[PDB]
């Protein structure tokens, strides 16, 4: 995209990217799946253990293998920082 | 950390987290290594091909295996968004 965006809209977009789509809260110990999507470790583990018959990604439906999941620590750092951001608009 | 931070300081901290430590520019097609650190794909590939005798992480020095690297697409999305943020302070 090549359009200017309202400051508040950009902050909100950034914030949506740091929210887990399973719990709709801030990522906590996010795992990244083979497709590149991220979920709280607890959220994706419970989804797979409890709701899903194969280990697929809830967002894109691609078949991930459990053993290919990896921690995504940069997301923890970004969550910590942005929660401290004063929203001046 | 449990201290309030200046808005501008928080934006700058967030921005440092979205910069590749090898090139000091915005992440472009970042790969995440087994240790959880991220670098532009081109940057870490050139580092390993050209400067380094084993595939270690330039930040933490841990021995990563090349085949365990993964794309970290969330970082591309965050780079795109934050570059559009008007800096009002
Ligand atoms: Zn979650
Ligand atoms: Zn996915
Ligand atoms: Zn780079
Ligand atoms: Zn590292």
């Amino acid at each position: 995209s090549i359009t200017h965006l309202p400051s508040k809209v950009v902050i909100q977009d950034i914030t949506m990217e740091l929210h887990c789509p399973l719990c709709n809260d801030w990522f906590r110990d996010p795992l990244m799946l083979s497709c590149g999507h991220n979920f709280c470790e607890a959220c994706i583990q419970d989804f797979w253990r409890l709701q899903a018959k194969e280990t697929f990604c809830p967002e894109c439906k691609m078949l991930c293998q459990y053993n290919n999941c990896t921690f995504n620590p940069v997301l923890d750092k970004l969550v910590e920082k942005i929660k401290k951001l004063p929203l001046l608009k």
